[PDB]
């Protein structure tokens, strides 16, 4: 989907993870976070629509999303092993990566 | 997945959106609608299994699904910005596209 | 995502299906099962990371996952038609395929 709809989805799902109780609520929201990244991995932010697809500034955005999909995958495995608290702790660091990525291309 | 299982998923998720209360319930169901389209974008309806992959009748089905995935993406962004009512209003028009697509290839 | 995080997701979602009440809870968990398979269809289990990508042992793992994604698709259509009980019955046989696949590459 659109880039900022996925980024707004990621931010809202982090608010569902922090207020979650069991590991099922955390695991499902983390998979919705993975879902939004897969639908928007092909997307392009609004301020980068007039940049070369091989431009390093656009190429910087591509690997930055790989890091985001990678960190989300890590938190899913922690939430899969039943570690509901340590996965929420991984969601704290995940929000740092999400917020830093969203601000760099929000415009 | 199978074409009509996704189309039945889309129809049921629309029934979850109309009876939803907050923006989280609408956003999650809209992502399930996006999920079903991604799993079945490669699929083929039963009545079109004996049509050429480059046939305009089959090619008409392909772009018709792009329109569906496009409208779903629009409603996700409206539900991402917090506009829970205007996104439900986008789900009303979404059901028109879903119903018209499903009837054309239901058989 | 990682192979065993998806396999742990599949196992937990089966526990959500057996204790589910309506067809919406079964259909959503079955789509999360389809979600985990799509994110990890490209993945590789830990004990098979040093095997040729064209090796029959690794190639056996690939088709084994196709069977899993195929059976999940079948149960989704049964849960899409409203058959909440017959889809739960398909989840019983689904757990057999999941457990047999996970044990063969758990290590
Ligand atoms: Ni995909």
């Amino acid at each position: 989907a659109d880039w900022e709809a996925a980024m707004l989805t990621l931010l809202m799902m982090l608010k569902v993870i922090e207020k979650a109780d069991n590991a099922a609520q955390v695991l499902t929201a983390l998979w919705f976070m993975a879902l939004a990244a897969h639908m928007a991995a092909l997307a392009t932010p609004p301020k980068l629509e007039d940049k070369s697809p091989a431009s390093p500034e656009m190429i910087d955005f591509r690997v930055g999303f790989e890091e985001l999909a990678t960190e989300i995958g890590k938190a899913i495995k922690l939430a899969a092993l039943g570690k509901v608290k340590e996965a929420q702790a991984a969601a704290e660091q995940l929000k740092t990566t999400v917020n830093a990525h969203w601000q760099k291309y929000r415009s």
